[PDB]
């Protein structure tokens, strides 16, 4: 069903919370009798004709969606007595990424991680034809679907393009740390198809270091911008990244891998490569791990 009804949702626990809104675990229980399937729902904390605005954008924009990896729509549920909107999404028991990489940090191997890459990088590619900016890319942000598959989350943040342009301009930011963002989303809050080809390449690096806290993305930046004083943490690190200051390769991390990560950081976004022409690159790595 695309429409479910509010009163035979039920609440089974929280999956997450966000600056605003959440999602949690549900099961669609018309009978009580618990054969009901389980679901993925999130809702907004702050109602209001503005916010609500955003929300149904993102929920007609996954509902357009149409990607092995990308987060899979199920209906939507006009609430409680309503303007109490809700989104329904399927639900991955085996949890995000970032988690899953820890969890496993042992028998996942390199050609694995080209593969979590890979298909990434598809999830991305598709968004891109749909004139679409996800905005948010991160490990946190991937959800695992099996062992070999993996999707992309949260749209809560994403953008459509207007006709006219390659780039939006969006004042609020996402939610991971500033070292996650292109420079130019950062200093003039330029988001486009080039800017979450960057936020790909920290994906990556996120990849490869299994999401360690030590030498994750604000790890290494932090403890590479230690520097000045007093002076914002956005304006010491526009500019490393002005200076050709980049992340380091993960430990044990292929050459390729870096090199390729290198490239997403190309401080113009033209200068970055397309997530087409990125995947077969990856494709290439994979089958050459095997
Ligand atoms: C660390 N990141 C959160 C983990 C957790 O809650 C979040 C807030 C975030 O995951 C994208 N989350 C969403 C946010 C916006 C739209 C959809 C989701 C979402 C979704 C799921 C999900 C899960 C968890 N989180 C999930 C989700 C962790 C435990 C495994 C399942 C899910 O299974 N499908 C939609």
């Amino acid at each position: 069903p695309t429409i479910f009804e509010e009163r035979h949702l039920k609440y089974i626990s929280q999956l997450g919370k966000g600056n605003f809104g959440s999602v949690e675990l549900c099961r669609y229980d018309p009978l009580g009798d618990n054969t009901g399937a389980l679901v993925a729902v999130k809702q907004l904390q702050h109602s209001g004709p503005d916010q609500q605005r955003d929300f149904q954008r993102e929920i007609q924009i996954l509902k357009a969606l149409h990607s092995d990896f990308i987060v899979k729509y199920r209906g939507v549920s006009y609430g409680p007595g309503r303007p109490e909107l809700r989104l329904v999404m399927e639900y991955l028991p085996s949890g995000c990424l970032r988690d899953f990489l820890q969890r496993h940090r042992a028998r996942l191997d390199a050609s694995r991680l080209l593969l979590y890459s890979s298909q990434i990088c598809k999830g991305m590619e598709y968004l891109g034809s749909r004139r679409c900016v996800h905005r948010d890319l991160a490990a946190r942000n991937i959800l695992v679907e099996s062992e070999a598959h993996v999707k992309i989350a949260d749209f809560g943040l994403a953008k459509l393009l207007p006709l006219d342009k390659d780039y939006y301009v969006v004042r609020e930011p996402g939610q991971s740390p500033i070292f996650w963002y292109a420079p130019e989303s950062l200093s003039d809050n330029i988001f486009s198809r080039q800017s979450d080809v960057w936020s790909f390449g920290v994906v990556l690096y996120e990849l490869f270091t299994y999401c360690d806290k030590s030498c994750s993305p604000s790890a290494e930046f932090l403890r590479m911008m230690g520097c000045e004083r007093d002076v914002p943490a956005l304006c010491r690190l526009l500019e490393l990244l002005e200076e050709g200051q980049r992340l380091p390769a993960p430990p044990a991390c292929p050459a390729e891998v870096h090199e390729l990560m290198k490239l997403c950081w190309a401080p113009s976004p033209q200068d970055r490569p397309s997530f087409s022409a990125l995947g077969p690159q990856l494709d290439m790595l994979w089958s050459g791990s095997r």
